[PDB]
């Protein structure tokens, strides 16, 4: 579990993420996309897209960003009590989207990276130790409900 002291080094820089929430989705999926390229295959919506300008310029893609880190704050904000959130979201991804846990893995490795780059003043190594816990937490929660559903390991 994380302690109280290291939830809030997580959503301290997390309230400077929601400054700028769209800024942050791009620069999360680009760098998904082009470090794990495997991972656009799984997009229908993006898979036309072959450079990091056209990324860069795509108004869905910043969309999907806006998506996906709001349904990731409103994790991150129920501090470890996420059940009701985590779990529409195991069962879609598990089911529908087909994303194997490695997957989650790879983005999580994005989201510090991005963190790092935007926001060095708030994001030294405690926090960035913190910040790696959570994302650890709702992995593992996550794969519970994988296991549980059938779903790859
Ligand atoms: C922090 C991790 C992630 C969060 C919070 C997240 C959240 C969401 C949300 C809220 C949606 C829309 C509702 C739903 O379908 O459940 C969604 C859709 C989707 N996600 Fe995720 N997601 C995450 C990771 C990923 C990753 C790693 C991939 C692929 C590598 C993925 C692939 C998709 C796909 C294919 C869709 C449907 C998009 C569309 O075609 O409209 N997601 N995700």
């Amino acid at each position: 579990v994380l302690s109280e002291g290291e939830w809030q080094l997580v959503l301290h820089v997390w309230a400077k993420v929601e400054a700028d929430v769209a800024g942050h989705g791009q620069d999360i999926l680009i760098r998904l996309f082009k470090s794990h390229p495997e991972t656009l295959e799984k997009f229908d919506r993006f898979k036309h897209l072959k450079t990091e300008a056209e990324m860069k310029a795509s108004e869905d893609l910043k969309k999907h960003g806006v998506t996906v880190l709001t349904a990731l704050g409103a994790i991150l904000k129920k501090k470890g009590h996420h059940e009701a959130e985590l779990k529409p979201l195991a069962q879609s991804h598990a089911t529908k989207h087909k994303i194997p846990i490695k997957y989650l893995e790879f983005i999580s490795e994005a989201i510090i990276h991005v963190l790092h780059s935007r926001h060095p003043g708030d994001f030294g190594a405690d926090a960035q130790g913190a910040m790696n816990k959570a994302l650890e937490l709702f992995r593992k929660d996550i794969a519970a409900k994988y296991k549980e559903l059938g779903y790859q390991g």
